[PDB]
DNA sequence: CATTAATCCTTCCCCC
DNA sequence: GGGGGAAGGATTAC
């Protein structure tokens, strides 16, 4: 099996720079401001330029303008974005239906059934790199293994700009060589639990009994990691439908009044029923983020779907649940929508 | 300071 | 005992 990833770079930062040009060669700055007091906010991303001063994603937009008060800084436009990404999807459609859009900025092929050996993929690999840059004007980075696990390892060790392909035997020494927080599905909380099992390269998996791992991190991750280490990992690539569609804001300030929140509330399920754009859920969850950022969340499943005047007082409800079971001012609200018919 | 969504886990619950 | 499905939370990653 062979498979093709395909990671954008610097995306929304780039894409900011392919609509105006100038942007070029100065540090950009695409964040999300929150309203609150001016430049509160967070960084979605930011190119190379500013990221080689620490300027990355998650960090708030006063830290940033510290250290690069002389950057560009710009609002998220994501349904910009969104589109650009989807026109990019539709060339890669072109040289495999087999094709698993994994986000707006990511995605993989399988072409076992396109060429046959890993120097057919190379070729395969800038051919399609040269088209987005012809097509679109966007540096993109691909990776190439036999699944797709470590084709996105690939990718990673490539950016930017990047092109590399990681052959059966290089996979081996992975195992052996790769920590373990930099696997795919591997985040802080799961590293952090590996350590004191003694576990900090791929292989050292094996060492332990199952049953033991499957305590610390559960079955399907200890599954996971260990057909991974026996170079028994091959999941299929499929097409994703999404599954729940949601939106949240921050409210100008914290609060447990319900008609201070309502509007809030209201608005979020407003732009997520325009996003349905017809579709039709049966469930709805109301979600809060607290003023200590713990996030709670209450929901329910109908029988039928949910039409719009029935997600207002439903959510109401919810958010009502929400207030009675937890003392805390709420920071952030909003909705999901999911189990569509 | 701190701005969408998938999948997994645990706990209930109903019932053969 | 175990299937099935819902709720609420935990974790990850973009
Ligand atoms: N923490 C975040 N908050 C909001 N949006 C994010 C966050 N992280 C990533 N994104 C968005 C912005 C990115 O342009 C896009 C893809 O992220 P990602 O591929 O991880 O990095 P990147 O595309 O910014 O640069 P690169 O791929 O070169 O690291 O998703
Ligand atoms: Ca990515
Ligand atoms: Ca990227
Ligand atoms: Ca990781």
């Amino acid at each position: 099996m062979i498979v093709l990833f395909v990671d954008f770079d610097y995306f929304y930062a780039q894409v900011e720079e392919v609509l105006n040009p100038s942007l070029k060669g100065k540090p950009v700055v695409v964040c999300v401001f929150s309203g609150r007091f001016e430049d509160s906010g967070a960084v979605a991303t930011a190119n190379y330029e500013a990221r080689k001063f620490g300027v990355k994603a998650g960090i708030p937009i006063v830290e940033a303008k510290k250290i690069l008060p002389n950057a560009v800084y710009l609002p998220m436009r994501k349904e910009v974005y969104q589109q650009v990404s989807s026109r990019i999807m539709n060339l890669l459609r072109e040289y495999s239906e087999k094709i698993e859009i994994a986000s707006i900025d990511e995605a993989y092929l399988d072409i076992s059934d396109k060429v046959r050996d890993y120097r057919e993929a190379y070729n395969l690999g800038l051919e399609i790199k040269n088209k987005i840059l012809e097509k679109e004007k966007i540096t993109v980075t691909v990776g190439i293994s036999k699944n797709k696990v470590f084709a996105k390892i690939a990718a990673d060790m490539a950016k930017p700009n990047g092109i590399k392909v990681i052959d059966d035997e290089e996979v081996k020494r992975l195992i052996r060589e790769l920590d373990i927080a930099d696997v795919p599905g591997i985040g802080n909380i799961t590293a952090e639990k590996l350590k004191k099992l003694g576990i900090n390269k791929l292989v050292d998996t094996l060492s332990i009994e199952f049953d033991k791992l499957k305590g610390m991190i559960g079955e399907a991750k200890a599954k996971y990691l260990i057909s991974l280490a026996r170079d028994e990992y091959n999941e299929p690539i499929r097409t994703r439908v999404r599954k729940s569609i949601g939106r949240i804001v921050t409210m100008k300030r914290n609060s447990r009044n319900l008609e201070e929140i309502k509007p809030y509330l209201f608005r979020a399920i407003e732009e997520s029923y325009y996003k349905l754009d017809k579709r039709i859920p049966k469930a709805i969850h109301v979600v809060a983020v607290t003023e200590d950022l713990d996030i709670v969340s209450r929901g329910r499943t109908f029988p039928h779907g949910i039409s719009k005047e029935t997600a207002y007082s439903e959510s109401v409800k919810l958010l009502q649940k929400i207030l009675e079971e937890d003392e805390r001012k709420i920071r952030r609200i909003g909705v999901r929508f999911s189990k569509f018919i």
